[PDB]
């Protein structure tokens, strides 16, 4: 549950 | 690319 | 400023 | 449950 994982998902989906 | 989707994908770990 | 905190704050809506 | 609210909370907390 990290900012890193948020950025990863934003990069993958947006 | 919706926040609801990302929030749900992050739910397991958060 | 932690993603865990933001995810929890957004649980109210998501 | 929106990107807009995520950004608001990021601005407030980070």
């Amino acid at each position: 549950c990290t900012f890193a994982n948020l950025w990863r998902l934003l990069a993958q989906n947006c």
